[PDB]
């Protein structure tokens, strides 16, 4: 994978060009307004140590940070999002996996079409890595996944269990 990152809209300005797993890219780049992702696909993080706001950005160019749906020009660190073969998730009503369960192994634009709650408070990634959306449709605050447990809404970065779509990465 590789990424580039512009202090400046358009792709001007200082430029960070990124291969690996950057956690403070603050000594690289005061601001990110442009990003061109040459290969593979990456999650923007607002602050450094892969925390605050998360964009998930794959293949193409982004002339404006709202085209990767930021909020700011403000983009601390970075990841390298692993690809996988296959994809299997399951999300829970209630924390530590409890409650009514949902598995996925596809994409799904619209969670409540499927499981009738609008909050996930516990959930587990058996294979592939993921995109979790608050809203449907691929809207409103993204937390990337990746295999693992995931016994609290807080374990993926979220200050609220709202979860409305979810997307596999692939390449």
């Amino acid at each position: 994978g590789k990424i580039t990152l512009y202090e400046d809209r358009g792709f001007q300005g200082r430029h960070y060009e990124c291969s690996s797993d950057h956690t403070n890219l603050q000594p690289y780049l005061s601001r990110c307004n442009s990003a061109s992702v040459d290969s593979g696909c990456w999650m923007l993080y607002e602050q450094p140590n892969y925390s605050g706001l998360q964009y998930f950005l794959r293949r193409g160019d982004y002339a404006d940070h709202q085209q990767w749906m930021g909020l700011s020009d403000s983009v601390r660190s970075c990841r390298l999002i692993p690809h996988s073969g296959s994809h299997r998730i399951r999300l829970y009503e209630r924390e530590d996996y409890r409650g009514q369960m949902i598995e996925f192994t596809e994409d799904c634009s619209c969670l409540q079409d499927r499981f009738r709650f609008n909050e996930i408070h516990s959930l587990n990634v058996l294979e592939g890595s993921w995109v979790l959306y608050e809203l449907s449709n691929y809207r409103g605050r993204q937390y990337l996944l990746m295999p693992g447990d995931y016994r609290r809404y807080q374990d993926w970065g979220a200050t609220n269990a709202r979860v409305g779509s979810l997307r596999r990465v692939i390449d």
